[PDB]
């Protein structure tokens, strides 16, 4: 479960990294940063896609990607962090 | 269900596209982009409505639109992407 | 329920409107806009509190206000919009 | 529960405050503000990490921190504010 969601998130982020570095001309690390803050809905206070292609892709990327990204964040903290902490509270 | 939520989201976004392109003078594609990042709470790092009408509308648009948009994103990934992936994990 | 959450949200937003217009010197409508996008996590791409008082308040305002605001948005679409639409789907 | 989540959130925010004030050179209060709006997904409309180290950390900070921060906000309003209000509605 967590593994599959992990891989799916990675692929999704790889896709965004490639798209933004190519179409919007961002440095790979910046493309990844934008993909990440966009899908987690944090957003970026400085960059907004400048091309129409970038805008359309971002719209679609958002609708398809948020569900997944949060599904992963959900399991990451519940099935991977909840116990590691919950078990530690055990005297 | 997914169909109704799909149509409802489209209508909501069409409404925003028309409003922002008319009152805030945004190019239609930019009006749609702003409507989308606003309702998914991603936000835009460059544009904020400049008119009081735009500000009041955005406030109302947000309260009425987020519930719907996330209800659609929820079903989109759960009733349309969960299986297409879950079924594929089947050896 | 919806009424109480409605009033609670109004009071919370009134509080923010007063704070930002006074401490950060924003026009009342802008103070309200910032309070709204902040609590719904949409965020504003142009304004960030400039005073330390504004920053500390925003931090506290966020932790105390998001839970409420989303509790209201949740009931607004589920107990006030779900039926008005769900009932309409009835042939 | 609320106590543990409280402490965990504090530690997480302390970590961000230290990181951003050191690597991105932000005033401690600004580092804390950025950590807070980032983890609650509100985002900041003016600042984005400028160093690659800052970008990578923010990406990881987000994935590890949102789950926790919202788990705390969830219990804060449900197990600490819901009653204080719900009980008051009692004639
Ligand atoms: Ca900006
Ligand atoms: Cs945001
Ligand atoms: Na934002
Ligand atoms: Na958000």
């Amino acid at each position: 479960e967590f593994q599959v969601l992990f891989v799916l998130t990675i692929l999704t982020l790889i896709s965004g990294t490639i798209f933004y570095s190519t179409v919007e001309g961002l440095r790979p690390i910046d493309a990844l940063y934008f993909s990440v803050v966009t899908l987690t809905t944090v957003g970026d206070g400085n960059f907004s896609p400048q091309t129409d292609f970038g805008k359309i892709f971002t719209i679609l990327y958002i609708f398809i990607g948020i569900g997944l990204v949060f599904g992963f964040i959900h399991k990451l903290a519940v099935n991977v962090q909840l116990p590691s902490i919950l078990s530690n509270l055990v005297p």
